[PDB]
RNA sequence: UAAGGCGCCCGAUGCCGACGCUCAUCAGACCCCAGAAAAGGUGUUGGUUGAUAUAGACAGCAGGAUGGUGGCCAUGGAAG
């Protein structure tokens, strides 16, 4: 039977200590496999946490990856993915570039929950000081950029 | 007449006294004088000052009460 089911997954890196037998258990997978396949299939994060879905069958589980809008932005943060210790205080410091704004902005508006594509770059600047980082200046700024110089199509 | 008094002891309001204030399960009641403070009261009576009201109050009841987002630096999980 097709069933669904929503797993905050680490990413690439493969968890001790996992919550994935008490929900795959019962439904039939090996949840060591469970944990196996997902730091396979989602690779290219590699650092981080994608709410991931798995619509898994009767014989046995698929993969498909969602990224939420925050998600997609430090993704786009190229930084060195660290070891395991996980260094105090590694929010983080560079610079975004305003074309990938945009390409978060197609990608929510294929998922199709949003504003019509001028108010989708409004949420995606209201989440990149949500997730601390700023575009030559923060949304301030792009408030300013927002008006009489919308770069929209 | 003074200072004191004038329900009764106890002489004098047995004034058609005036206007208020206060309810005390510890009421209060006249210099020296014989007993109380800080603090407090949505008890009640005054005031002081500043805001709210047909561009609609204050309660009251009944309705949205979400959303990017289940935000992330993330702590096994924290999604108000």
């Amino acid at each position: 039977e097709i069933k669904v089911v929503y797993l905050r997954c680490t990413g690439g890196e493969v968890g001790a200590t996992s919550a994935l037998a008490p929900k795959i258990g019962p439904l039939g997978l090996s949840p060591k496999k469970v944990g196996d396949d997902i730091a396979k299939a989602t690779g290219d994060w590699k650092g981080l946490r994608i709410t991931v879905k798995l619509t898994i069958q009767n014989r046995q589980a698929q993969i498909e990856v969602v990224p939420s809008a925050s998600a997609l932005i430090i993704k786009a943060l190229k930084e060195p993915p660290r070891d395991r210790k996980k260094q105090k205080n590694i929010k983080h410091s560079g610079n975004i570039t305003f074309d990938e704004i945009v390409n978060i902005a197609r990608q929510m508006r294929h998922r199709s929950l949003a504003r019509e594509l001028s108010g989708t770059i409004k949420e995606i600047l209201g989440t990149a000081q949500s997730v601390g980082c700023n575009v030559d200046g923060r949304h301030p700024h792009d408030i300013i950029d927002d008006i009489n110089s919308g770069a929209v199509e």
